[PDB]
């Protein structure tokens, strides 16, 4: 008998976890996504934890977005995220939560670094200075986790997904998630003429993880896995696709037949061999099928979707 | 014209700034803190800042002490310090403060590094794991300064003193501040038969006398407008071994009874570069090490009862 509290249950990763149907199955699952509780307010946050009395917490909530927009607000990404993370982790502690699993991103790793990055390298140099406020707030999560563990022996971890995509993503072209950016562009291009890309070489490579797959692995991390050192959740370091190959998959999936044309990292390779030490028999949804499914979702949910 | 708020005004560094008398002078120096306001509390911190309406802030206050003890509290050191820093920096942001200067110690720098360290190396690798909590919280002040600058154009900064000593230090032997602990050990020595000190005596350290530091702080507040921090330290050409620090203290206090106790702690170097201060202040001169020790030994004996021991 456990009650799982999911912060940011209404975003890309949260909506994916809300299935779970099929079925998660045991567990009382509580999804929150708010207001309902502004995790930036300590009063509202402790109140939220006092009401529901989580035994387990999956922490997805974060101040994100604008993040890939060129005008930066590094004080805001820093202050807002640090408050939320402290509020959430420490409220969890105070009501006696047994486990908290938070979420970091690969873009917070040292800008320098040799590839592939692994879970031990997160603090080994300063992040890229673009979004340093966001990057250091996320890094501090690992720092909080290790502190809780040192002083009270609590088990609080984090997962490190690569680039997540899927239904309920941010499809707003301006704020720059590249995959859902592509889906939206192709959709605009069909009902007009010519069109593409999201501009650039198309050469840069990313590891993409389908939100539905991430949801599976996240429920496993919650149920099992008790390191405090984070775990990279991602497809193999040889299953990256270039942006060009991502556009080719979207164009294929949406049956777009117009012109493409082109004119960032250029790679952030992450190893998933810790994951492979635990789950060697787990298989990711093929990229092309995952793209095709999130394309179909976009077209059948155009009115409801984020931009 | 210029109202100046100093948190941690009752600490070693703060007490030294309160002179000034001597004479700083234009100004208006508001020495507070003393947890007459608990800087851990957003409400009280705000109220204090709304009450006094500073244009400048020397943020000295921090959660230290117990820091060098054997049993570690990284969660507390992290949370409390992060809260203080945020509270202070942002409350000062909200009252429209023209400038903020904070303090980092060299403790927080990467455990694995080349020497000498300079201002651009603070984030180049993880601090020693003993006190990661305190170390990362200090580092985040730098992150915080850059954020106010980038997003608002404000000039918040930090100075990085090497090992500060002087009047009003923590002379407690368990809170193992090396130099105050020597001074205090020699005193419990004379007041009986015979040391210690702990370790081999070989490790080298850069010490700065509080009153030297007080005068650079004032300057940094008045001049200095970079968000990149500034190391406040004597040169690398200087630097004294723990043995030489014990000797100077032995002389100063006329002790005649030593031994080292191979067994205890011991990095063996934390060498910081002062190039940037030497560029701004080529003619500034520190008080000599031997005199400064004597002067603080004297203050210690003259103020025993009312000292942190
Ligand atoms: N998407 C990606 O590519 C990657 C994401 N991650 C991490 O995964 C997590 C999930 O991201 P994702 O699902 O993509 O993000 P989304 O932006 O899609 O979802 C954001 C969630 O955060 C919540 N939230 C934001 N601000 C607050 C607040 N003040 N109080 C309460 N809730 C708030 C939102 O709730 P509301 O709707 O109520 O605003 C929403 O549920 C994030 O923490 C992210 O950093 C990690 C690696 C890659
Ligand atoms: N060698 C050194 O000593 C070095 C120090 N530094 C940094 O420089 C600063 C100077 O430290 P120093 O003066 O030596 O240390 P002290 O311990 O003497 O000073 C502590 C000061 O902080 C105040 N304080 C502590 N907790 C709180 C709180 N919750 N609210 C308000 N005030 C609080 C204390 O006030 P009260 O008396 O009321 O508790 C006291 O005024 C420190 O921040 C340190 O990190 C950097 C490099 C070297």
């Amino acid at each position: 008998s456990m009650r799982i509290l999911v912060t940011g249950g209404s975003g890309l990763v949260g909506k994916a976890i809300q299935k779970v149907v099929a079925d998660g199955a045991g567990e009382d699952w509580v999804f929150v996504s708010s207001k309902d509780a502004d995790l930036t307010d300590t009063a509202q946050t402790r109140a939220l934890f006092e009401k529901v009395q989580p035994t387990h917490v999956i922490h997805l909530a974060a101040m994100v977005g604008g993040l890939f927009r060129n005008i930066k607000y590094n004080l805001d990404f820093w202050r807002k995220n640090v408050h939320m993370n402290d509020n959430v982790l420490h409220s969890a502690f105070e009501v006696g939560a047994r486990k908290v699993v938070s979420c970091l991103s690969t873009c917070i790793f040292p800008d320098k670094t040799t590839y592939p990055i692994d879970e031990t390298m997160i603090h080994n140099g300063p992040p890229h200075n673009s979004n340093f406020g966001y990057s250091y707030a996320k890094r501090m999560i690992d720092v909080q986790n290790r502190a809780y563990f040192q002083q009270y022996g609590c088990t609080f971890t984090a997962v490190i997904p690569t680039n997540v995509f899927g239904p309920h993503d941010n499809f707003n072209i301006e704020d720059g998630h590249v995959l859902p950016g592509l889906i939206h562009k192709v959709h605009l291009a069909k009902s007009s003429g010519s069109a593409l890309t999201v501009w650039g070489t198309g050469n840069p490579r990313r590891q993409f993880i389908y939100s539905l797959d991430l949801a599976q692995l996240f429920i496993w991390v919650l149920r099992e896995y008790n390191e405090v050192e984070p775990i990279i959740l991602s497809v193999g370091e040889e299953d990256e696709v270039s942006i060009k190959e991502a556009a080719e998959a979207v164009v294929e999936a949406m049956d777009f037949h117009g012109e493409v044309t082109f004119d960032g990292q250029f790679k952030k390779t992450a190893s998933n061999s810790k994951l492979r030490t635990y789950l060697p028999d787990f298989r990711f949804t093929p990229f092309k099928q995952a793209v095709k499914e999130t394309c179909a979702w976009f077209t059948d949910n155009y009115e409801q979707a984020r931009k």
